[PDB]
RNA sequence: ACAU
DNA sequence: CGATGT
């Protein structure tokens, strides 16, 4: 209903689904880039927007801040909440990095804790999240 | 059918 | 038009 202006907002960007995949993280009530992923040579989109999240989580942690995060992703709140990214994502040596950023992400998730509220992003309502990369 |  | 996901 409410945009939380006191919030951490993140996004995926890629050259190709499956593809090359990077991420980043703004201060939902400025636009300041807070954190920026080296691209990744292939992923996908819903491996990006997890590891996102998952960074957020781990940056507001490091920070001691309590702000939620934002993120458009059904898929990936889902994984996130599940601890398991459920990508459909070949194993293969193309994939090799990506999997195990992803299996990295999911192990810090299953020995961390948090209190970080994970929110949707309600682009019909209020346009493109803050960390979008104006690509579509 | 909804989210990317 | 193609793909990733619940
Ligand atoms: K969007
Ligand atoms: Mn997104
Ligand atoms: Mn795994
Ligand atoms: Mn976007
Ligand atoms: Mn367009
Ligand atoms: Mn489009």
């Amino acid at each position: 209903e409410e945009i939380i202006w006191e919030s951490l907002s993140v996004d995926v960007g890629s050259q190709g689904n499956p593809g090359i995949v990077e991420y980043k993280g703004v201060d939902t009530k400025t636009g300041e880039v807070l954190f920026e992923r080296e691209p990744i040579p292939i992923g996908t989109n819903n491996m990006g927007e997890f590891l996102a999240i998952v960074h957020g989580l781990r940056y507001l942690k490091e920070r001691n801040s309590r702000k939620p995060i934002y993120s458009d992703s059904q898929t990936a709140i889902k994984w996130v909440k599940d601890k398991k990214a459920k990508s459909t994502l070949v194993r293969n040596e193309e994939t090799a990095l990506i999997w195990k950023l992803v299996d990295e992400a999911e192990e810090w998730l299953n020995t961390h804790t948090y209190e970080t509220p994970i929110l949707k992003w309600q682009t019909d309502k209020w346009g493109e999240i803050k960390a979008d990369y104006g690509r579509k």
